[PDB]
């Protein structure tokens, strides 16, 4: 899964991700909770080849978010606890369903 | 992604994922944005197999789950405007250390 024109793009090596204070109460847990779904590293071009700093990220976080968002996983790898408590609230109700669904029918 | 055992069950219908409203707010705002991610049918056993809607429910919820879990997808697919959000404003300031680390060692 590689987006095009990677070409000439480096991998930087595994850094820390930033800890972000965000105003509201659902993006600092939201962000708490998910941070470990995003990159932890970047793809960048070589210094060589930019005037300025501004330039250098506008490539490097376009091209990061392009390259993480086709990269697979499985479902399972991104859930959290979160989203397994509200599996098994809403795919209970819908069992139920299909009970019903079954009942009726049969 | 088939997960083991899933031999005499069967897959029902797609249904209208419940809403659901749970006391907290977070919870509930992250439902109604993440509710997507979640199945929309579910797996079970014939009728004629099961003594009561317990036994049917549980076999349905667990296998369901497994199975939604082990299934393959991109990251891209399974974020939303919010993750979307989240990683322009980390991304970017791990491409501003990568950009540092490119200068000093440069
Ligand atoms: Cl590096
Ligand atoms: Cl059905």
């Amino acid at each position: 899964a590689v987006v095009g024109g990677l070409g000439g793009y480096v991998l930087g090596s595994a850094m820390s991700r930033p800890i972000i204070h965000f105003g509201s109460d659902y993006e600092d847990r939201y962000y708490r909770e998910n941070m470990h779904r995003y990159p932890n590293q970047v793809y960048y071009r070589p210094m060589d080849e930019y005037s300025n700093q501004n330039n250098f990220v506008h490539d490097c976080v376009n091209i990061t978010i392009k390259q993480h968002t086709v990269t697979t996983t499985t479902k399972g790898e991104n859930f959290t606890e979160t989203d397994v408590k509200m599996m098994e609230r809403v795919v209970e109700q819908m069992c139920i369903t299909q009970y019903e669904r079954e009942s009726q029918a049969y």
